[PDB]
C-alpha cells in the first residue's frame, strides 16, 4: 500500500509504468528480492567485523586475573615436570 | 526506474543522450560494471585481513590462558626430553 | 484503533477502500508481522558487542 500511495501520486502526476517500479503485488522478481536476497541478508549477514567484535567474546568477557592464574599454574606445572624428570634421572643411577 | 527519473529530468533540461548519458539500462558494459563488479567487490574485499584480524583478536587477545599454558608446558616437555637424552648419552659414554 | 483513526482520515479524504495497509492487528498477517519479526528483533538481537 506504500506502492498504492506512490502509484496514486504519480498517476496524478501522470507517469504510471515507465517511472514507477514499486509493483510487487505478488511478483516473482521482488519475491526473490525479499525471500532470497533480503531473507539472506538480514539475519545471517551480521557475522562480520561489526558482529565479529561480539564473536571475539570467546576470548573476551573475561578478566586478567584468570589469565595470570593460568600462566602461573602453567609455570608451576613446568617446574613440577622438571622436578619429576630430575628425580627420575637420579633414581635411574 | 531510477534511471527513468534521471532521463526525464535531463530531457526536461534538454540534454537527453549525448551531453548526459544517464541511460545504462541493460548493456554488456552495464552488465559487467553493475551486476558482476559490484558482487566482485561486495563479498571478497570486506573478507580479507578483517576476518583474520577478528580471528587473531578472538584467539588469545587479553586471554592468556591457552597461549600461556602451551608456552609453559613447552619448556617442561623440552626440558624433560633433553634431560632424558642427556642421561642416556651419559649412560652410553 | 490507530487503524481506525487512519481509516477515518482517509474516509474524510474520499477514498472508501483501505488501500493503505493499516491492517487489523487481529489478522493472521498482522500476527505474523508482530509475533515473528517485531519480537525476534527485541529479545534476541541484544547479543552484540554492547550486550
Amino acid at each position: 500500500n506504500l506502492y498504492n500511495i506512490l502509484k496514486e501520486v504519480t498517476e496524478n502526476a501522470g507517469y504510471k509504468d515507465p517511472d514507477r517500479f514499486w509493483t510487487n503485488p505478488n511478483s516473482p522478481e521482488a519475491l526473490q528480492a525479499k525471500a532470497i536476497r533480503e531473507q539472506k541478508e538480514a539475519q545471517p549477514k551480521p557475522e562480520d567485523i561489526k558482529a565479529q567484535a561480539d564473536a571475539q567474546r570467546a576470548q573476551s568477557d573475561a578478566l586478567a586475573k584468570q589469565a595470570e592464574a593460568q600462566m602461573k599454574q602453567v609455570e608451576a606445572q613446568i617446574r613440577l615436570a622438571e622436578i619429576e624428570l630430575k628425580k627420575q634421572e637420579a633414581v635411574l643411577q
